[PDB]
């Protein structure tokens, strides 16, 4: 673990990923993280939405949602502010916290989404998720990230994942 990069999970891309496309599938976020302890990664943080605590509702479709809260008291995933105000909800943007963790943390980010608003806010943004995203495919429940993450010649994923390359 010496070696390896920080990871910094997009948790709501990877639940909307998993399962039914348009159902939050909390299993996909514990899928994507067990594949990483399982490598002897030990900074795992996902970030999800505190409103994705409410009630599942038809327009909102959740699964399995007690694994948030588990993952939660296990320091492994973290809940970004949500409230009500006037009976609206508020929410603040969960990209920033993702997008500034692995920053801040020299790590990587895990995400089909590449963020493109916050890459143009900040060049040094855009050239650290350009260089540091981690796209993926669920087949099932098989979480499967590409071995050339930066494409042809890039490093492998096994590189890419450790602070110096072996
Ligand atoms: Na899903």
């Amino acid at each position: 673990g010496e070696n390896l990069r920080p990871v910094v999970i997009n948790g709501s891309n990877v639940a909307m990923s998993h399962g039914n496309k348009e159902v939050f599938s909390c299993r996909g976020i514990k899928l994507a993280v067990d594949w990483f302890l399982e490598r002897g990664h030990k900074d795992i943080t996902v970030f999800v939405p505190a409103w994705r605590k409410e009630q599942s509702r038809p327009d909102a479709l959740i699964t399995d949602q007690e694994i948030l809260r588990k993952l939660e008291k296990e320091k492994i995933l973290v809940f970004t502010p949500s409230r009500r105000v006037q009976g609206r909800r508020v929410v603040c943007y969960d990209d920033r916290f993702i997008v500034k963790l692995a920053f801040e943390s020299d790590g990587i980010i895990v995400s089909n989404d590449n963020y493109r608003d916050l890459a143009n806010e900040k060049p040094e943004w855009k050239k650290f998720i350009d260089e540091r995203l981690l796209m993926y495919s669920f087949v099932n429940d098989k979480f499967m990230p590409p071995d050339d993450p930066l494409g042809r010649h890039g490093p492998s994923l096994d590189n890419f994942l450790r602070k110096k390359p072996i």
